[PDB]
């Protein structure tokens, strides 16, 4: 189990970290969503489905920067919704193939009522998303750290 970034950045069997860096909606008005969609961003495999079936969940959700100060969050992982900041590990996704499968994570982040301006800077961390996998062979339990960051500025009207 090992996986890849959009642009072809790895992280290889048994984890480690990765930099992740998303475009965002340059306006966010309060009462909508910026849309965070990891999941064209983010690909894994199973490197055995042949005897393996790879588990993978999100462990744990964090925000951080203008995402910490200025957006209420959800997480949807696999169809589900979360409260993001993470305040548990999801389900578990079955990965049993050796063709390159989307992390279904999407963060979605509203405004909050005292936000206005630069709500996000551009270079920024944002989040911190921890993929855990296991699987049904043997121990092995890994994390495969996904630091994002803004590739641009986030402006919600005043
Ligand atoms: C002859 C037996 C060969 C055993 C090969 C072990 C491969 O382990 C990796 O791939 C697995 C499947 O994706 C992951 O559950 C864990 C490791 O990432």
């Amino acid at each position: 189990f090992a996986c890849k970034t959009a642009n072809g950045t790895a992280i290889p069997i048994g984890g480690g970290s990765a930099n992740v860096y998303v475009n965002l909606a340059p306006v966010v008005n309060v009462g909508q969503n910026l849309v965070v969609d990891l999941s064209t961003q983010i690909f894994c495999h199973n490197d055995y489905p042949e005897t393996i079936t790879d588990y993978v969940t999100l462990q744990r959700g964090s925000a951080y920067g203008g995402v910490l100060s200025n957006f209420s969050g959800t997480v949807k992982y696999s169809g589900s919704s979360y409260p993001f900041p993470t305040t548990s590990e999801t389900p578990r996704v079955v990965y049993n193939s050796r063709t390159d499968k989307p992390w279904p994570v999407a963060l979605y982040l509203t405004p909050v009522s005292s936000a206005g301006g630069v709500a996000i800077k551009a270079g920024s961390l944002i989040a911190v998303l921890i993929l855990r996998q296991t699987n049904n062979y043997n121990s092995d339990d890994f994390q495969f750290v996904w630091n994002i960051y803004a590739n641009n500025d986030v402006v919600v009207p005043t």
